[PDB]
């Protein structure tokens, strides 16, 4: 069984193919602890053992998830949170072999080229063994490693030519990757990332300019005041007061003009590419930008944004 | 193995006779960059290094291609993209004899002698040593120059006698050569070359007057007007409006009379030719007028555009 | 108030005149973030808030000053910069009239005229209105631009006449610039810009050649072994080994060459000059290729490298 997995900042997402033909898709947390989970018998708990340490699943509000940094790609938590995945998945416990995640920046050096020594730092750490109290846990046996934007852009890859060179332009929640990649995915030329660029700019210029709580209540509603931007009809019906329309409106716009020249600044440093590809969280948000900056035609101008799997679906077909 | 290289401003051409007898044909790019290209693994890369310095082929848009100059004719980029072009032709690595070019007035010097300097610079340029990683390098042993325009020019000199003189005119893109060379290729007796006089300057004159992008597609756009300008039919079906069909039309018309009066005021510094050749990609736009002005016999007076490859093939000709 | 300004790719330079006639000048850095900084007021601290968004000064080490792009000269955080460069620069707070610089390719399209767009967005810029907490801020008022090398070249264009035609060439750390300037600054006709030619592919090779690490440490090694790469004597002082030297050396040696000739094949694109001026961080390395290449007599030949304000000095004598 070979298992394609998106183990990202955020959480854990599985893709496969079983017996038949049928595509399955998983997606599990990020939540571990370093302690023992206690049970009475009358809830679920996974106690974990990896090198010597032990870890539980620490099941919390899908409200308050953490994202973790680089560094975390390299830890245990990482490692069990992967294995943790693989039992809550449906698959039937065996050996299997997989293809993980490295971000842009870990997995190229600054010279474009793939960074050996991190790849090979994540693959020996799926090696350390995992026990679980109460039951039998996966084998991991091969493990590959992919880069985590690119392969989100192989079904429009796949039908460029060799020569050709495709801008992948990749705006999420908190950061911004961008990376030219010849045709049919057969070599990079730049890589580019920014860790404190994202659509958060904007989401956080609306919840000041509201006086929104802390609470994901008021993420919701950024994020709504963001998508209905241009229905003023939306926004009365929401925020109740014509005059925090407009101080919301204005702080928004700001906060995009911003957002859209920092990045344009950035794409200031690529040249030589023949097609762009606008994808990630915020892709709508700068689509308009870089389609005016870039000049590039329609048929060569891509927003293939489908789903959270994206990642993961282009890992799957890449190396099914 | 002899291989005949027309490494030009834009691209690479190679010629070269099999083992039975097929004349084998062959063309490269001149887009390199001064770094190293990073592979994941996925797309094929190349990566060379010559004197110190390290370089990669760095496939581009065919759309955007960059036309060199001068200086470039003795870098290092140079070396590298003819190696790259041997390594790509399908002839299988080792020890090769080549002949490459010179433009006219860098072959020649201006008391239309061969300039030795030039030509012994561009000789030893080929003896830098190249490495491929990953893989093997044709070994580059003798080497010999041949000026450019010239060649193209071979299979009509042959037939003319010693004593006769040919004429051979050759507009292209963005410049003019012209020669005067003895029957059978047995001397020159003068050259000449315009960097700032080409087929450019009808064209930019159409894609002014249409208010064209700056997109290679315009430029298409911009020579079919040229090579149809007679067909007002198939203008009309073209640009859509009357009214910029008589604009365009005009400017077109000034373009093409200020073009033949600065080739005619050239040619009125030759004299004493028999035979006269009009050759290159705006070989058609100055053919009559030439023909007016030199009142040349149409047995004396040779049109013999076919291919890009041209230039290599009457090299090939010459020295087989 | 007139105030020059060059606010360049790594910090922002002014020069002023004073009540009396005293020229002043200051150098202030461009290390801003997106966010307030908090002090628990034992350090100074500036917070800022521009059209939304708030920013703050972000003090960071010497050595790790980040070159920013053509982008960052459109953006919000250049015009902090400026404010906080008068904030710290000795003038009293009050409006101001300022000068402040585009690069060569931003201030001229490609036909050679000031493109007005670039321009008016530039200064449309600094018409954003700006706070800084605990205190008060300049007042733009008129805001003019001037190209970014040619200032420069002021005092010797000063001395030619109308009719002569000076070569401007630029050399500095990673980029080149090269222009044509009519006699005092009457006019130009003709710009041209490189951005990946510079003193960095020399200095790259010698890091590489001595595996240096990546510190700032080294470079500055570097770039004492390219000073004296001539004096073999504080070479051996300097790099213990006779062996490592030899490599170093034909390292510095190949990658000079290069230089010289990209360089050299980039001057082959101009004609007409009747004087030739070098400049920039580079100048020392390409003097002698350039000087033999263009022929120019000593009197017609120029290197006014003297200090880091050349340039802000320059726009000072031209609107002072």
């Amino acid at each position: 069984m070979l298992v394609f997995i998106d183990d990202g900042s955020t959480n854990i997402k599985l893709q496969w193919q079983e017996s038949d033909g049928t595509i399955k898709q998983h997606i599990s947390p990020n939540s571990f602890k370093r302690e023992w989970a206690v049970s009475f018998g009358d809830k679920k708990v996974f106690n974990y053992t990896l090198n010597g340490e032990q870890y539980s699943f620490d099941p919390i509000s899908p409200d308050a998830v953490v994202t973790t940094n680089i560094a975390w790609q390299y830890s245990d938590v990482n490692v069990v949170a992967v294995h943790h995945a693989l039992l809550t998945s449906g698959l039937p416990v065996s050996e299997v072999d997989i293809v993980c995640t490295l971000p842009l920046t870990e997995y190229y050096d600054r010279n474009n080229q793939p960074n050996t020594e991190n790849i090979e730092r994540k693959k020996a750490n799926f090696r350390k063994k995992i026990t679980l109290n109460g039951g039998d846990t996966f084998t991991i046996k091969d493990v590959k490693v992919m880069p985590e934007s690119i392969p989100a852009g192989y079904e429009v890859l796949q039908e460029l030519d060799e020569l050709d060179s495709l801008l992948i332009i990749d705006l999420g929640g908190t950061t911004l990757d961008i990376s030219q990649v010849m045709g049919k995915l057969s070599g990079i030329s730049k890589i580019y990332g920014d860790s404190s660029l994202g659509v958060s700019l904007v989401t956080s210029a609306v919840k000041d300019a509201l006086s929104l709580a802390r609470t994901k209540g008021s993420s919701y509603l950024a994020d709504d005041i963001i998508i209905h931007r241009k229905d003023n009809n939306y926004l009365k019906q929401r925020i109740n007061d014509e005059n925090k329309i407009s101080i919301v409106t204005e702080a928004m716009n700001e906060a995009l003009r911003k957002l859209e020249q920092r990045v344009l600044n950035t794409l200031n440093e690529f040249s030589g590419y023949t097609h762009v590809m606008v994808i990630g969280g915020g892709a709508e948000l700068i689509c308009d930008a870089v389609k005016k900056h870039t000049q590039i035609r329609d048929e060569r101008f891509f927003k293939t944004n489908n789903s959270q799997y994206d990642l993961v679906n282009g890992m799957y077909l890449i190396g099914n």
